[PDB]
């Protein structure tokens, strides 16, 4: 009688797991060529290799009004080794009264730091961030209060979206 019922209740988490979300985030750093005058480079052809980084994570929604936001950003240095970093937070999206073209956002975003083997303690941390959408790119600030310096610096971080959904038959 119950584990009639019940069995439904974790069926349908089952399936869901099954499904996965859909959808695919990535963190990339706020870079910006411009320069006085286009260089060009003497032979070597396509791109150079220099290990930068990156992250990547997904969204969540909730009826509730509330966007979950994880994703996971790995610095490897160039001579040394790199590390992993994993990142969750809440924020709400508003929307003005007329297109899409300019998103405003806030809300909180924690972060957790580990390193060594699997034993040790890692690093929590949380710190105020802003969602800003311009054109088909994003943009996520991060804001830190405190009186020591400057008490009122902003940073500044490239996001692409992903919206992956091919496929309709198992």
């Amino acid at each position: 009688m119950n584990a009639d019922e019940w069995m439904t209740t974790f069926r349908e988490n089952i399936a869901q797991t099954w499904q996965q979300p859909e959808h695919y985030d990535l963190y990339i750093p706020a870079i910006t060529w411009h320069a006085r005058f286009a260089y060009d480079k003497e032979k070597t052809d396509r791109y150079n290799e220099r290990p930068w980084g990156g992250g990547f994570g997904l969204s969540r929604w909730d009826e509730k009004g509330n966007w979950h936001g994880l994703y996971a950003m790995a610095f490897k240095d160039s001579w040394n080794k790199w590390e992993p970093i994993a990142g969750y937070g809440w924020e709400s999206t508003w929307r003005p009264l007329a297109d899409e073209n300019f998103h405003l956002g806030l809300g909180f975003t924690a972060g957790v730091t580990a390193r060594d083997n699997w034993n040790y303690i890692p690093l929590p941390v949380l710190l105020p961030l802003a969602s800003v959408g311009y054109g088909p790119v994003t943009f996520q600030m991060t804001y830190i209060p405190g009186t020591y310096n400057n008490g009122n610096v902003y940073f500044a971080w490239m996001r692409f979206q992903f919206l992956e959904h091919h496929h309709h038959h198992h």
